[PDB]
Formats: structure tokens, C-alpha cells, sequence
């Protein structure tokens, strides 16, 4: 990410509540890599 | 992200929340790599 | 994104709350990659 | 329904196929009877 | 139903294939009763 | 149902095939009762 030399206080909040059903992908977060279905 | 050399107080908030069916994809923060469906 | 070299208090907010059914794609936020259907 | 005397050969066919989400009522045949939401 | 004296061949078909998410009722045939929900 | 004095050949089919999450009522033939949630 945000490589620099100092990162200070960082909050991620990533979430999925109410799924009825999922036949695909649900992702939170992405930075390489493959996902089929 | 924002390299740069210094990053103060970041907050990330990403969600789903009633989602009845899904046969795609639902992705939060995307920087690289292949989602398929 | 805003490189720079500091960034102060930075809030983001994604989200979907009522899908009844999804066959594409739901996408916070995109910087790269491929993402097909 | 058609009391009669007689009935020969009677089909019926009810469906609800590919349904998202659902907080109502879906009914195929109603008579009689109460349904609420 | 068709009350009569005779009734011959009589064929019925109800079904729910692909639902998602279901918060209220799903009736195939209704002929009295209550159903809350 | 059609109550009558002779009933021939009857053939019922109800079924549910595909269902995510359920949190009310699937319910096949109602004739009475009382069905909460």
C-alpha cells in the first residue's frame, strides 16, 4: 500500500452480514493473485 | 496508495449487508489480480 | 492515490446494504486487475 | 372449484423459479384463509 | 375442492426451485388456516 | 378436498429445491391450523 518510511494509526473494517446464498466471490480486499467463481 | 513518507489516522469501512442471492462478485478494494464471476 | 509525503485524518465509506440478487459485478472501489462478470 | 358430478384428466402446475430475495408471501393457490406478510 | 362423485385422473405440481432468501411465507395451495409471516 | 363418493388416479408433487436461507414459511398444502413465522 501506502509503503513510504511511517504509517500511524490505520483501521480496516471489512464485512458482509446478510447473505442468502453465493455461488461467486465475495472478497474483501484484493491485491493480486486469481479467483474463479 | 498514497506512499508519500508519512500516513496519519486512515480509516477504511467497506460492507454488504442484505444481499439475497449472488452469482457474481462483490469486492471491496480491488488493486490487482483476475476475479472471474 | 494522493502520494504526497503526509496525509492527515482520511475516512472512507463503502457499501451496499439491499441487493435482492446480483449477476455482476459490485465493486467499492477499483485501482486494477481484471474482473470479468 | 368445478364440483360437478365428473372431472377427467385436470393438470395443474405452479412454480416460482429463480427468486432473489422475498419478505412478502409467494402463493400458488389460495382458497381460503389468512396470510399476513 | 371439485367435490362431485367422481373424479378421474388429477395430477398437481408445486415447487420453488432457486430462492435466495425468503423472509415471508412460500404457499403451494391454501385452503384455510392462518399463516403469520 | 373433493370429498365425493369415488376418486381415482390422484397424484400430488410439492417440493422446494434450492433454498438459501429460510427465517418464515415453505409451507406445501394448507387446510388448517396456525403457522407463525
Amino acid at each position: 500500500h501506502d509503503s513510504g518510511y511511517e504509517v500511524h494509526h490505520q483501521k480496516l473494517v471489512f464485512f458482509a452480514e446478510d447473505v442468502g446464498s453465493n455461488k461467486g466471490a465475495i472478497i474483501g480486499l484484493m491485491v493480486g493473485g486469481v479467483v474463479i467463481a
